[PDB]
């Protein structure tokens, strides 16, 4: 049994962690094949940062002006390039642990793993997930620009994410592995925000049907609703409106629990207005939003009575 | 900014997760030298598995039926002992992935990081807490037996868990890489029961002083309380005494952040007896015991390995 936030194993992305020193500024990179993604504003001085031209400052660089480092291994930079606001740098040698990747842009509400680097070397990894704002409550500090997100199925990791900077809120934005950001943002010292956040409310009911594949059920009451009535009642507590296609993704572990979709969302409403009486859900005494059906069926596992 | 229940790099840990399979029983095998470690009831079936004589299984086992495969390449077994719950296949092949690594039982209120693997393959990493009753909240499924739990520091990998068994209550019972196993348990799919479970009060405290770090500051009081006086109220809510030991090792956080350690002891019993008034501390509305003072000091440093 049991039931834990759990990350995918992060061998397959330590091995393409490198470290990207331009002028003064040392951050993370991506290495694989014979290119080495990191952000681009690594070329920037504290200065530029507040208008970065970056069509100007990277035509001023040349290749000797970045130092790429596997280790203690220098890594010769070939070339260079850009897109969006990812640089790519060409090397002379593939990387020999290169796996089975594809880069990948993820929807809001969905979950992935981060590798926290610093200098090139891992820090630690957890599991995030896709903000609605576009943003992520991750775990970064001073030297994680470059640190990756990602998702391993099978043996492919899918690349989905590249940090790039904190908000004023605490909370962090990237860009997806072709160097197009999240949300509204932009790598620009300038005024910026993330906005008004909503619960994933088709997260909550996947994370309340694990409790009760893993014996929690005092939520559980004999009562039932509408979607209309639940998609109204949730916006004061400003949560998600449940689409039918979040009433059809948790379709799988409905069959799996017995308990039809509309039957969860009941119990949700009590624990909204009336609060949980003190008690705990899994451990929790909050409602938690950052795990999608598919973490729920890959870790609860469940079988299905056809 | 931020702070998440992070675990530590799997990477030189899946490098030595092999498969073995002695019979029908198949788990997991931990690939250290030419050493294979893996809990010893991979000799047991499934109906062996209430109360086994297992020296007496293993003096008729045989090293032929003793398989051990490391993703497709067989390893061969060239002999094999057994140290207290604990199979030690020697194979021929040593391991080029071995990293530095050293042997070590943690006490109850660390962390650790586990590795649950199926089939010799991992599958997800998350951050334990050796609980107070010598068990684990983990997360294992049939076949995760052999699944260890680790640290890293500097570049040494620091085992510490290798998981057996699975309790009536939910909880996961394990052994050290020596095959003692933690608590009063055995390696017997009979009712063991679990003790009475207490909060890891050292814990809680680290925790408070990651939240001060990260702009939570709401529960800091001007009141002061005696270590004495402390532990009195954390007796009454089933909290672990604080010892002096304990009030040492907050040192360190304590001084970053200016506050006393028994100063936030009196903001944790008001905490307690007055709860949190639908507040949440670090996202949480529940005090969190599963982080260390070293957790949360090198997430906050963000130190490497």
């Amino acid at each position: 049994s049991g039931f834990r936030k759990m990350a995918f194993p992060s061998g397959k992305v330590e091995g393409c962690m490198v470290q990207v020193t331009c002028g003064t500024t040392t951050l993370n990179g991506l290495w694989l094949d014979d290119v080495v993604y990191c952000p681009r504003h690594v070329i920037c001085t504290s200065e530029d940062m507040f208008n970065p031209n970056y069509e100007d400052l990277l035509i001023r660089k040349s290749n000797h002006n970045f130092l790429v480092q596997a280790g203690n291994v220098q890594l010769r930079v070939i070339g260079h390039s850009m897109q969006n606001c990812v640089l790519k740098l060409k090397v002379d040698t593939a990387n020999p642990k290169t796996p089975k990747y594809k880069f990948v842009r993820i929807q809001p509400g969905q979950t992935f793993s981060v590798l926290a680097c610093y200098n090139g070397s891992p820090s630690g990894v957890y599991q995030c997930a896709m903000r609605p704002n576009f943003t992520i409550k991750g775990s970064f500090l001073n030297g994680s620009c470059g640190s990756v997100g990602f998702n391993i199925d099978y043996d492919c990791v899918s690349f989905c994410y590249m940090h790039h900077m904190e908000l004023p809120t605490g909370v962090h934005a990237g860009t997806d592995l072709e160097g197009n950001f999240y949300g509204p943002f932009v790598d620009r010292q300038t005024a910026q925000a993330a906005g008004t956040d909503t619960t994933i409310t088709v997260n909550v009911l996947a994370w309340l049907y694990a409790a009760v594949i893993n014996g929690d059920r005092w939520f559980l009451n004999r009562f039932t609703t509408t979607l209309n009535d639940f998609n109204l009642v949730a916006m004061k507590y400003n949560y998600e409106p449940l689409t039918q296609d979040h009433v059809d993704i948790l379709g799988p572990l409905s069959a799996q629990t017995g308990i039809a979709v509309l039957d969860m969302c009941a119990s949700l409403k009590e624990l909204l207005q009336n609060g949980m009486n003190g008690r705990t859900i899994l451990g929790s005494a909050l409602l938690e939003d950052e795990f999608t059906p598919f973490d729920v069926v890959r870790q609860c596992s469940g079988v299905t009575f056809q």
